[PDB]
């Protein structure tokens, strides 16, 4: 069970729950999807996106990866609300040509090689979406 | 510096690193030169590979075979050396005909737990055999 687009695919990691690998149509390995909230009262999705740090730009790709993911939540689960934590260092312009809000900055949540980092919070809705 | 699928490009502004994509413009990973002595004509390198999800063995074997074909008739090498985390799947080293020149203990550091690098060689005649 997997989600494709032209030229990236979605799956599920198969020992755990609420991961899910993004890799092109060679397998490369793009990046992962944590889903760190999910509440079907609420109809509310929240997840982690990580993008491996890239030499290159890959806006089309994460374009089309969020894309694939929105429809996927919306459409075919019944979410009214998906919010998306992602570093600051992943290219913002995507979320902002696709119509996602900036809903907060999560100073200093993510710690590498010794340093703090602080991460963006993303929101769309199906209103949103859908129009 | 072309394959198929891969491709390695020398990175601007920097010196001693290259950057490993595919042909659809994703990272795999890089290589940064640590050692090259051109009187005793041996480059050792480093390459970084991202924590791939799914077997990229065919890919990997590619870029290796680029590269070596690059140090050994570009540049004159006569051995070559290759370090790489323990968590990167040997096979490519092994199905390439690399010898296993070492493991160097407890040389990575990350998210605060050890890890160890192999060392890998090939010389010409190993290559060009």
């Amino acid at each position: 069970a997997m989600l494709k687009g032209k030229y990236t695919k979605i799956e599920k990691v198969n020992g755990v729950e609420r991961e899910y690998l993004i890799t092109d149509k060679y397998g490369i390995t793009i990046g992962r999807i944590f889903i760190v909230d999910l509440n079907k009262d609420n109809r509310f999705c929240m997840f982690r996106m990580k993008i491996y740090k890239q030499g290159k730009s890959i806006n089309t790709y994460i374009k089309e990866i969020l894309s694939v993911f929105m429809e996927f939540l919306f459409k075919s689960n019944d979410i009214n609300k998906v919010n998306i934590i992602v570093d600051e260092e992943v290219s913002t312009q995507p979320f902002v040509e696709l119509g996602f809000a900036f809903e907060g900055i999560i100073n200093k949540s993510i710690i590498e090689k010794n340093v703090l980092k602080d991460e963006f919070l993303f929101g769309m809705d199906y209103k949103n979406y859908n129009s």
